[PDB]
């Protein structure tokens, strides 16, 4: 009765900013000590939908699983506010580096714009429109040199009520949100990135540059820079949206291919042989074994944890989507055996392995699936991280849990620890 949802697990560390729907602020784990970014969002003032509305919509987006694409763990509420507890960044924004570099090599910038031509291709595919996408809503998820970026600031402009000038497209200028404004949004990064300039340069003046819609590559930073970039970027700022290219089309460009080719190594054998066994003895366990170890992978781990395996995750993958996908298991398995020297069915392996890790049924395996499998299951048995995990599902809290009130998919928790060993 003298509990409450979200001061029981969280305790409150410190304020982080104002996001535009509410405060953001970090907060800790009391069993756990894992910390984690909650956005505060008032109820009174900021809804304009029924409660119900709202807690769909943030479903939807709390099985977002993309790199670049911020995450969602779970939505709680008192009689003031809603608490959205999501992953922690600590990098800042993207903005901020630009700051500092003032403008990137096309080496650079082809990295940092295939993440983000990945994530609006994901958000695209599950039909999100981002709307407001700049440097400022891009944020880095540490310091570290190549860190993957984390798209953040959207979903909510249906639900709740709460610069710009250069990256919105001209079509928003005239009362429309399609999905192809991002794809100018991008464009105008992409050209900030390579020169250090807006494209469409009072506020008056810039906006009426953007509804002509013309921009040039006469500054004298553009004499160096290749065609294909020219041409990429020419096929983002096309002035009608129907002739605009696609958020796919972007990140298959030969221009980004051309840098997108992070492909493993010999020094990436001791984590690709790791990988492998825990792998199989994932596919080995039952099926209530493996969905309680994918249950703790997605909700209760941390990038530094998994820092190891993410390298690995983005040499796999190819084509760059963010996902890991049948033909692309066989080529890294092929491409595994090749670095050690041992000549390779690898096929009917994968096609029983694929149904067993791509638990959603999504047709590809995602990060939180390959972490799931590819992790030591010793991180994932800490007393912490179990004692966390069974007060999730003991609704009651009576210190036994029921048998329906087991939804992993009366024990004590000293019964429950046996259960998952
Ligand atoms: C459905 C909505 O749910 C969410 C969930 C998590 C969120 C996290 C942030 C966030 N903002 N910031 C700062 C704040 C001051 O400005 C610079 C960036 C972080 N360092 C954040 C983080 N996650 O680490 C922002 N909005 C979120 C919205
Ligand atoms: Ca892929
Ligand atoms: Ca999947």
């Amino acid at each position: 009765g003298h509990m409450g949802t979200f001061a029981e697990r969280y305790n409150i560390v410190c304020m982080l900013g104002k996001g535009s729907f509410g405060e953001v602020l970090k907060c800790k784990d009391r069993i756990t000590q894992q910390e984690y970014a909650v956005k505060v969002i008032n109820k009174a003032s900021a809804k304009n939908k029924d409660t119900s509305t709202i807690l769909r919509e943030v479903e939807l987006l709390k099985k977002l699983d993309h790199p670049n694409i911020m995450k969602l763990f779970e939505i709680l509420e008192d009689s003031s506010s809603f608490y959205i507890v999501g992953e922690l960044y600590t990098g800042g924004e993207l903005f901020d580096e630009i700051i500092k570099r003032k403008r990137f090599s096309e080496h650079d910038a082809a990295r940092i714009i295939k993440q983000v031509f990945s994530g609006i291709t994901y958000m695209h595919k599950h039909n999100i429109v981002h709307r407001d996408l700049k440097p400022e809503n891009i944020l880095l998820e540490s310091k570290e040199k190549d860190c993957d970026i984390k798209i953040i600031d959207f979903g909510l402009s249906t639900c709740f009520q709460q610069g710009t000038a250069y990256y919105i497209a001209p079509e928003v200028l005239r009362g429309t949100y399609d999905e192809k404004c991002d794809v100018w949004s991008a464009g105008v990064i992409l050209y900030i990135l390579l020169s250090g300039t807006p494209p469409f340069y009072n506020e008056y003046d810039i906006l009426k540059r953007v509804e002509t819609g013309k921009y040039a590559f006469d500054l004298p930073q553009w004499r160096t820079i290749s065609d294909d970039a020219k041409d990429l970027i020419r096929k983002m700022l096309t002035f009608h949206p129907s002739l605009r290219i696609t958020a796919t089309q972007c990140l298959e460009h030969p221009w980004i291919q051309k840098y997108s080719s992070e492909t493993p190594t010999i020094s990436d054998l001791p984590s690709l042989e790791s990988a492998m066994t825990n792998i199989r003895q994932f596919q080995a366990e039952k099926k209530l074994a493996q969905a309680a170890l994918l249950y703790m992978a997605s909700k209760l781990t941390t990038l530094d944890e998994t820092k190891q395996l993410t390298e690995i995750f983005r040499k796999l993958d190819t084509n760059n989507d963010g996902m890991l996908d049948r033909d692309e298991l066989v080529r890294g398995y092929h491409e595994f055996m090749r670095l050690k020297g041992v000549d390779s069915t690898i096929e009917d392996q994968i096609d029983s392995l694929m149904p067993l890790l791509d638990m959603d049924g999504s047709g590809s395996i995602e990060y939180s699936e390959f972490i799931a499998s590819a992790i030591d299951r010793t991180i994932l048995l800490s007393r912490e991280r179990m004692e966390r995990a069974f007060k999730m599902f003991d609704k009651d809290g009576s210190g036994k849990i029921s048998t329906k009130e087991l939804f992993k998919l009366e024990v004590d928790f000293n019964e429950f620890v046996e259960m998952l060993q």
